[PDB]
Formats: structure tokens, C-alpha cells, sequence
């Protein structure tokens, strides 16, 4: 029993994070095979990254340019391109530490864990969502660029962002690891806003789910509602609108508790239009909404 | 910027964690040197749980009765004792991934990560504090026990907790690695009620401070108040007691920002009495209490 805010593993990661620094910017990069990935933005200066044309920076920088370092072994640089705002590093040494590992672009929603680093060296985990606006809330210092979140499937890490950038109100900015941005932000040192920060619907849901198999139950009343008529409610509290794809998805949780999906969104209406009353779910005074209902399964079942 | 409950990188526990099965009950155990740790429960039947005389249980159990897993490989028991309510199995192969490592029994109020574990297999790694009341709030299904609990301090790991036990409240119970309980509790399906849950103030407040250095700063208000006066409230609101001892921990957080630590002392004061009204610190409805004013620091500067 209990219900925490769980990261996977991370010891699978740990063993592909490098040190990558070129000219005076140093950050993190990621070692799979005999490729090291890294921001591109280490090749700027704070100065370049006004508005850096990455294509030009890049003329000046050779193979030995790149200083890459895997604990205290330094790594030879045999070629490098860009590929969208990431570097490729093609090392001489494949990483003895490679997992099976792919690379997947999420949807807003989907969650996943980060091992956030400091000159190649892990330093905590914690677990993220991709919020709908694709920001995410994490705990990025200077130097953690070239972190990675993750998820696992028993020996397969699916590696599905980079840390590159923090917006002037503090929420982050990343990368898939081909590269490309989530949602509309550059890898430049301008006016960046984030839309919405909308509630993950079918996560909160899925978080009641597992508040009711985990005992806290006292939210759950005798209504039950529509998809439309939730979602006229949902649209007014800035909640994402669900739909019949996430009924379909929270299913098994519905199953194993005997709680149809509607009658779970009739008791999120409820506390939507009441609020808490200074009661907690879970241990939460809000509505938790970066668990996934795969994570309340996983957690709820212990996958490992 | 951000602030994230973090858990420890585990990977250094990742190599650590084997399978421990006496008869037809499998847990975890941990692996240091040559030397296999789980909990003692292991030699019961849930019949025998409910009173069970564990030096007479451990007479009918010999070396080959343990059957100690790492990966898919056996490892050969050549010896085994019981200290306190942890079984020690002398293995004949020192685990080679043997991190630095210290065993340490943490005072109520410190933090640690657990990883959790089943048949000897990493699921998840999230935060926990020593509660007051020397349980724990974790996230622990049936073969989980023997899952542990630690800090890392740059290379050294310090061990301070492995899983026993679930009270009937779905709170958690366990031992340090020389196997004695924290609090009262003991190894035996009986009624085990916890104390008063109070919430750790020294955290709430190194809390409060990670919440300016991030920018969440409403709560700040004109008022100071004095250690005895604040305590009158504590008392009231089933917080701690503050000492001099907690004012001191929180000089630093007090230096980086400002705030003497009486006037955060004010501040939380104010929230106690008037409540969060609606509104949200570092994205908590709740004051948050699992970080130490060491936590505060170490996510606010980076350290890995
Ligand atoms: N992609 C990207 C990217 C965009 C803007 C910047 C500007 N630098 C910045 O925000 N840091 C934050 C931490 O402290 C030092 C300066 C850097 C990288
Ligand atoms: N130390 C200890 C200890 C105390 C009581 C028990 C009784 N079993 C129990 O609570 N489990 C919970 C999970 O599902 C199956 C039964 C076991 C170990």
C-alpha cells in the first residue's frame, strides 16, 4: 500500500552520462554506442546565444574541439554533426554501459523520469510530466543541460528528452534526442512564453484510481456525469478534454475498482466545483495530475 | 531554478539488490562484500507472522535453505546469523559492485531515497522522511520487503533503512542494517498502532526557503516572532518543537537569502493560522515537509 511519486531506476542512465565541453561552456552529454548526444548550444558562448546561427558557430569547431570525459577517461572524437538542436559525437570507444535503449518522442501528458546531472555526474531523479503547453516543471541548475528523461520497459530505456533551455518563468524547455524542440521553443536567449499550463485530465483520474485502491476515499459521492457534461466543466477549470480514447485508457483501473470511469469524473466534477474543504488525497492538497494511468497500474502491480 | 522531491541516483543500490527465498517466501536482500542482508521474516510462513519465535524458526533452517539470486546466477551461503531482526548470509562471492558504504540509523525528520524492489528487481526510486512517529510513507506491495532506504554522499553510500513491515494504517515500518526497528515497532502480524504524525518543522521551513529561492515569495510577510512563541503554535498545529539546534541548521538558507529565520518562523506561523488560501507553494496546496535544510541545499547548488 501507499502511493509515491516514483522515478524509475536510474543506474541504467547513470552509466551513459558524459562531461562535454567545448571552448569554456561545459554540460552534460549522453554516451550510447560510440555516439555522444549533447545540446548543440555548447558550442555557443552566453553571448552567442542572443541569436546564434548554429550552422556558422559550427564551421569553427573541430573533432578535438569536443572534450568528452566518462568519469575521469577522457574519450577520442572521431566526427560530429548537427542533427536539429542536438550534437552527435562519433567517439572511437563504444559505451561498455549501453542498455537497450531507443529513442521516442512523448505526447503532452506522458511522463517520465529525469536524472539531472552536473559535469557528467548524476546528481538526483524525480519524475516529470510533458505538460500540454510541452514545458516541463523539473530542477535544472546551471550545467544540467544535457540531462535526459527517460522511461524503462524491463531492460529497454526509451529515452525521450534533453534538457536545453529554462523559459524567464522558470518551467523548461527541451528536446526529444533527435533533436527537435517539444512545442515551439529555440535554443536562443529570447522572449519565450509558455500557453496554458491545462490539467492532464485522464492523469488526475488515474491518480482517484489509485487513491481509491490505496484506501482514500472519502471524494467518492453518488453522481455520475457525461464526457460532455465534464467536459463543459473541464473547459472552465482549465483541465484538458477527455475523451473516449481515455475512458478506453483507464479501463483496467475502472475494472479492479469497480468505478466506472463516469462515476469517476462525476467525483472530479465535485471537487473541481467544491474543492478539498482542507482534506488531502494521498497525502496531496491538489489534484495530482503527472501520473499516468500506465504508472498507477505499474505502480499499483510493482512491474519491475 | 525548480525544486523537485529528488531521490539519490541508485544505481550504486541497483548493484547491491539479489533475490532472498526460505522455503516458499522470496524477498529482497542486499549485497555488500560477501555478505547477503534481509529481513529475518524471511523463515516465516504468514502463519507463523502472527507469533512467531524466530530463534526457534531459524534452528530448522540451515546455509542451503537460503537461496540467495543475483541476476540469474545463484550464489553459495556458507554461513548465516541473525542480528536483531535482520538475517546476515555469508556468501562465497564478494558482490563486485560493492559501492563505498557506511551503515547509519537516522534521527526522525532525515530524509532518504528507497529503492523499491521486488524478487530481488529494481521497480522505482522516490523520497522518504523518517516520520516523527518512526514510520514511513512509502510505496511498498507484498515482496518488497528488504527493499532499503539511503543517502549517498558522493561515492559512499549510507544504508539507513530496509522494509519490514505495513501497519494496518498502510503507513511502513523497518530496521536499520544492524536490524532494530526504528520506533516501537516489531517484526509480528499484531496490532501496531503509530503515534501522532507531526509534521517536521526545520523542513517545512528549509521548504519555505527553496520555495524564495525559486521565486514563490506571497507568504512573506511584514511579521518576526521568537522561538517560544512560534512553538506555542507548533504545539497547536502538531508541528515539532524548534529548537536553537534547527535555527542554527537553517543559517546558511538564512545567509543565501535574507531571511532571518525568525521571520520565516513568522511567516509559516501566518500559514498555520490563515491557511494557503487557495493558493500553492512550489506547486504543493500543503506545506511540504520531507526537505532537510541539507536537501534545500544540495537541489538549490547542485551537488552530485
Ligand atoms: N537552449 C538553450 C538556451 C537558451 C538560453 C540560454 C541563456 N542562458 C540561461 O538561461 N542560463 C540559465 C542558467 O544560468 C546561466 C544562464 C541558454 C541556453
Ligand atoms: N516484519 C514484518 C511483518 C509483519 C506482518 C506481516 C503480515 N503480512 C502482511 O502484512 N502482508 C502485507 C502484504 O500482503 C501480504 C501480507 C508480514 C511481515
Amino acid at each position: 500500500s501507499g502511493f509515491r511519486k516514483m522515478a524509475f531506476p536510474s543506474g541504467k542512465v547513470e552509466g551513459c552520462m558524459v562531461q562535454v565541453t567545448c571552448g569554456t561552456t561545459t554540460l552534460n552529454g549522453l554516451w550510447l554506442d560510440d555516439v555522444v548526444y549533447c545540446p548543440r548550444h555548447v558550442i555557443c558562448t552566453s553571448e552567442d546565444m542572443l541569436n546564434p546561427n548554429y550552422e556558422d558557430l559550427l564551421i569553427r569547431k573541430s573533432n578535438h574541439n569536443f572534450l568528452v570525459q566518462a568519469g575521469n577517461v577522457q574519450l577520442r572524437v572521431i566526427g560530429h554533426s548537427m542533427q536539429n538542436c542536438v550534437l552527435k559525437l562519433k567517439v572511437d570507444t563504444a559505451n561498455p554501459k549501453t542498455p537497450k535503449y531507443k529513442f521516442v518522442r512523448i505526447q503532452p501528458g506522458q511522463t517520465f523520469s529525469v536524472l539531472a546531472c552536473y559535469n557528467g555526474s548524476p546528481s538526483g531523479v524525480y519524475q516529470c510530466a510533458m505538460r500540454p503547453n510541452f514545458t516541463i516543471k523539473g530542477s535544472f541548475l546551471n550545467g544540467s543541460c544535457g540531462s535526459v528523461g527517460f522511461n524503462i520497459d524491463y531492460d529497454c530505456v526509451s529515452f525521450c528528452y534533453m534538457h536545453h533551455m529554462e523559459l524567464p518563468t522558470g518551467v523548461h524547455a527541451g528536446t526529444d534526442l533527435e533533436g527537435n524542440f517539444y512545442g515551439p521553443f529555440v535554443d536562443r536567449q529570447t522572449a519565450q512564453a509558455a500557453g496554458t499550463d491545462t490539467t492532464i485530465t485522464v492523469n488526475v483520474l488515474a491518480w482517484l484510481y489509485a487513491a481509491v485502491i490505496n484506501g482514500d476515499r472519502w471524494f467518492l459521492n453518488r453522481f455520475t456525469t457525461t464526457l460532455n457534461d465534464f467536459n463543459l466543466v473541464a473547459m472552465k477549470y482549465n483541465y484538458e478534454p477527455l475523451t473516449q480514447d481515455h475512458v478506453d485508457i483507464l479501463g483496467p483501473l475502472s475494472a479492479q475498482t469497480g468505478i466506472a470511469v463516469l462515476d469517476m469524473c462525476a467525483s472530479l466534477k465535485e471537487l473541481l466545483q467544491n474543492g478539498m474543504n482542507g482534506r488531502t488525497i494521498l497525502g496531496s492538497a491538489l489534484l495530482e495530475d503527472e501520473f499516468t494511468p500506465f504508472d498507477v497500474v505499474r505502480q499499483c502491480s510493482g512491474v519491475t
